[PDB]
């Protein structure tokens, strides 16, 4: 292992981590300081052999590192308690340039329903284009996964958990347990956790990667990507990244440094915000569904409790109504923006028929969990009585 | 007034507050654009004309605002209910600016003893070239300020509340009766406070100014000053402003408006581990004194309760030592930084004596209570557990 | 297409191309504000729909576009006078996007032998997962692009001009007719060039890409990618971007946009000393070999001479000695730093050998025109006085 | 001394003065570093001690000093060939910190009639109150000043050159040894020279100021002061700057840094353009008078000549109408934008009747040269042939 022996909580490292013992661009300030650099120089000559015949160290180019964006990236290592750390352009560039650099062509990979949309799309256009073949099973179904893991020979397991929009959750532990033994990599997207209420590592998946877009920044104001684990594997991705280079701006990587300084602060708040708003909604007579690991209702609320300490601040529930009522109640909120994304302290709201699944069918959307009556609530950090009451007048319009 | 009525908590306005119902520089974005511009332009001389007769609205040049930094202006014009707010490079420059333009050549001021030493200096030095004589009471001795109302015909009674470093209060609602009988003016200087743990204006203050530098932007990377109140008399100083020039970069203001966003988690946390911290070492065998509003120990913890909902992130305490001793002790300390400022997420340590008043002599500054003992400690974010450990094991090496 | 009618000249449209006549984002600044947010909000469901049905405009989320972005896409677009530009993260980001999105699988691609390192080995171990071949020529020889335009149907010709490190120049308009008779697609990296020195896009070309890190930032301190063309081709990238997601950041688009507002006077002064200094070496009885499609000996210094106005800012030349005594020369020089990249104001220079081929074998290096003697040198905005003395100055030390 | 001893033009030095021999922030980059901290910490109490004794160098608080800033400050002092160097938050910090902290109180004062207003304000209604008094001559009449110089004591004469908006210069080198024999001090604001066109230094003026917001920076997206000179005089003005504090944020410290990359280039384009467009107005049936240094009709073109090598980018001209005529000439232009300000690559133009004494009744405004006739020109850096277009194309409409 860990950072410091003085900083025992998730809280402390989230904010020293990467900084309070040193380095690296030296400095007497307090602050990481933003190095806007293409590009890196030597000495002479001699210094520039040394370095490429691993005697001197140097990102060299600015597409293979720099000094304000490292600190970031042992700051999260430290967190997830990894290996190693590799910081992109996105969590779209994450996901994509791990599974381009980790599955070989033609190899085998296995993933929930519920995978992000993009990410599903990706695998299932793209991929196939070098022979990587797939199996789409039930979040839950660990039966399925057993199986598959037996009849094609899996080369990852990849899954978020929570899931998005109706935040399933897997098993990481037994889940990683039955892979491992067949061989195959187990990848988990931590980005409805978060570092703080779930590790993911620890559980037993090789590798977790986030989308620092959202909660990890926290501001709604940068896009990043994440992934830790073990050096090993890591830096098999970061090799595919020098080349891709979907790299990340220094100025991104600053202001989700400064973002993370409150962290434990902002996730603390929307656990409770989020789940005490559950149980209000759950128990409203004009809300049908609500979807949260914390409440009994959930299908894995038994996996929430035994792997997660928090249950994020992400709320789906399904209005008593159509697409046009359900609407009416979105567009009556006062607070939350009707946008995408999620995290940060701006409360937002979204239909994800509307937002994300509108170029589908009424029944191809159907065909897979999503309704027009599904609502996807990212509580922010404003006051709880302020949203509580605000979500409340709005469900009296409808 | 209030910004919204779906806004009823400071954490909510905090976070709202001049940009969610909406901010002059249009935008579909959820955050506020940082406008990089010296100048603005105008279409035709026609309207060129139009904004000169009032017709029309603008900046026109940097130096006399900027669409990025209004924004801020708003937001904590909202928190302290203030009529208008005008923001600065610096607290000094706010404290500066506003002394100049409200004190007339050879008008008489009254402050404490505790005043923040640069802006005595400033009051002491360059004031007096002015004609601008003044009065120095006690931050308690309500009976003097009643005086000097009585003798001379007081212009303005400035004073910071709680004070530096011994935190001392004053009760502003009384303290602005009897100025205000007398055609006084009075400023409150909230900067340990935060207009989250008492509002200035509401108990009488006519203006109420910070140092953004430290709570406000609460991440120890930018200076800024702050000055809310009526537009009567904010106007004032705005005008003196513009020929002063010490203009605020919009990135400054950005990165003050988005430290706003979880101002009150910052705050909350900090006003804890204070409070209970204060009481740990007042409870110690080698803690000479602990000064903390919170404490019942303090001299006006009763007015402190009264007016204040908070009590503040700053403690100060004498250890039982000289000066070597001590220093021992701070450079025992493991989390916090040995530098100035504070407010911010990381803990700072200093010692008053040697930071700030080690060019006098030590007859000179015990002059004025700072003792070779003091230690000012700016609890930050950290978790409690994690800090309380660093402070005892310290403690422990004395 | 022409922006404006009133701007005829590359450097009045470097300029306002994409700021003077409007920008989506409505202010009276004279600079393109900086956006920094990752999603972007509705104001009714109704709304929301309606751009859903292309009948209202929004980026929607970040890493689908950004207003401080699409001017920077808008003003090079002008440049090249294309259709259509897509930023990306890097250099490598835009050259392997768009080789994954315009080349099937299976399919062939043809390149000379020159083509960047970098992009050649993602060319040779990424792209045949996808069963794509490639053909590499020279950059010369006409008459194998003509004989591989037959017996194997190419999908796309890509190649840069000049090339790196010798700047070979190739044939846009010869080379353009040849690929479009037999079909295939040609691709142009101007990077060296710019979009000053030659107008791939009016010789033939399909698509016209650059490596912004270089001239078009100009300054070292921003990495930047580009592709400019037709909707119909490059909107076919900007889907497959939306996936892979290598998004650039706001603050990257601005350091950019406000670097080309001087690219005009920076090229042009990086052209004189460029070629001067070209002869001058030449000369010099210590340079054995100088490349330069300015100077008279180049291999194609008439096609350089026939479609370029300028002839950059890189010099390529291989003093007389060895890895050694070259190096003794590159270590005396005082003013440019021993580094990679190039096209910034500050100069640069590096052994080519040293710096990205000290992994191969001295066979394999030289297997490739790469010697020990070859020396790249970058020409800054300096004055062409203060470095001609110090490359002068340095030669005598061999 | 001088910076570097194989940098011998200004242009070299605007480069890589202050960066390429070191930094005090130690780095490999090739850029500064922005340094966002308000705060620098110590080690151990002991090296505090040994700062606090100038034992060790420290900036201790960010209203004292940044790492980012002093690179700037080094930079320009080595164009102005100063001693040393302060930044603030704009050119009327630099000058109203300075007057303030140079003219003693009942002090003399000896400016002329072409004053900056602002300035001018300031001169007139503040530094009265501590009695400091004023005498305003013309920019020529130098019997004036040598009267002044005789019947008053003066403290110092403080003056611009060229001056707005007429472009008055003055003979620095004798204007100076003038006062100095008297003993008075010399202030010079060369903004509309730059330290490129002239060096007020070398012709014996004491301090030398300019406002970066306009040339410096160059590309109207940030606002700064400057003051260069000795060490001793500097260094008084610096102490009132630490109370005052109107400190410059590193991110505009490094916005200028970066506009001085290209600072001789741009000057050049500015320098020529202007004159060139000077005389082709003056040749115009429609141009009543043209003012501009390097014309032969200016009444100081000898001085002008004498002790500078180029003339500015700015040109001011009376058009053959009225304020509706000369309004519609302006508002024909189609390049320029009608904003205040100058010196940046974006083309400007205001009639300084309407931008800037609107509040003056006709008479008032005559009462020292402004007329509705006048109209200030700030030469961007687009092309000659299509800023001169324009020009001639709306002097058509009058
Ligand atoms: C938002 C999100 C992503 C995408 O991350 P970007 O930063 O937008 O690329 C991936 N996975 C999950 C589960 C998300 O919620
Ligand atoms: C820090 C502080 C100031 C000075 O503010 P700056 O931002 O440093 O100028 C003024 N008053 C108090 C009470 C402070 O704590
Ligand atoms: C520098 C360069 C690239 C790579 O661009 P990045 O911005 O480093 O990704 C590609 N092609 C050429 C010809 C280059 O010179
Ligand atoms: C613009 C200008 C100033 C004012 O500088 P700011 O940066 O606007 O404060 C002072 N003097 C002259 C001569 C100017 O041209």
């Amino acid at each position: 292992m860990k950072y410091a022996s003085f900083l025992n909580s998730d809280g402390s490292v989230a904010i020293h981590a990467g900084e309070r013992l040193g380095r690296g661009i030296v400095t007497d300030a307090i602050t990481t300081p933003v190095v806007n650099t293409s590009a890196y120089f030597f000495n002479k000559t001699s210094e520039l052999i040394d370095f490429k015949e691993k005697r001197r160290a140097s990102f060299e180019y600015g597409r293979y590192g720099n000094p304000t964006t490292v600190v970031l990236e042992e700051k999260i290592s430290a967190l997830e308690g990894a290996e190693s750390t590799l910081l992109m352009a996105s969590g779209m560039c994450a996901s994509t340039v791990m599974l381009l650099a980790l599955v070989p062509a033609g190899g085998h990979i296995v993933t929930t329903t519920d995978c992000y949309r993009k990410t599903r799309i990706f695998i299932e256009t793209i991929l196939p284009k070098m022979g990587i073949t797939a199996t789409v099973i039930d979040p839950a179904d660990v039966g399925a996964l057993e199986l598959a893991l037996n009849q094609k020979k899996v080369n990852l397991f990849f899954t978020e958990s929570p899931t998005n929009p109706f935040l399933r959750c897997v098993d990481i532990e037994l889940v990683s347990k039955l892979c491992h033994e067949k061989g195959a990599l187990v990848c988990i997207d931590g980005t409805f956790a978060t570092p703080l209420n779930q590790k993911a590592l620890a559980l037993g998946a090789d590798l977790v990667l986030h989308s620092a877009t959202k909660f990890l920044g926290g501001h709604n104001d940068v896009l990043a990507g994440c992934i830790s684990g073990p050096l090993k594997l890591v830096s098999e991705i970061r090799n595919l990244h020098h080349i891709l280079g979907g790299a990340l701006n220094p100025n991104a990587a600053y202001l989700i440094i400064r973002g993370m300084k409150t962290l434990h602060l902002r996730v603390q708040q929307q656990n409770s915000t989020a789940l005490r708003m559950a149980e209000i909604l759950e128990a409203h007579p004009k809300v049908r569904h609500v979807y949260y690991p914390g409440l009994q209702s959930h299908p894995e609320h038994h996996i929430a409790k035994k792997q997660m300490t928090g249950f994020g601040g992400a709320v789906s529930f399904e209005v008593d109504g159509d697409l046009l009522t359900t609407a009416k109640f979105v567009d009556a909120l006062k607070i939350p923006y009707i946008a995408p994304s999620f995290g940060g302290c701006e409360s937002i709201v979204d239909q994800p028929a509307i937002m994300s699944y509108w170029d589908l069918s009424q029944s191809d959307r159907a065909k897979y969990g999503i309704m027009d009556n599904l609502v996807r609530f990212s509580f922010g950090v404003e006051d709880f009585d302020d949203l509580k009451a605000d979500i409340l007048q709005a469900l009296d319009s409808i």
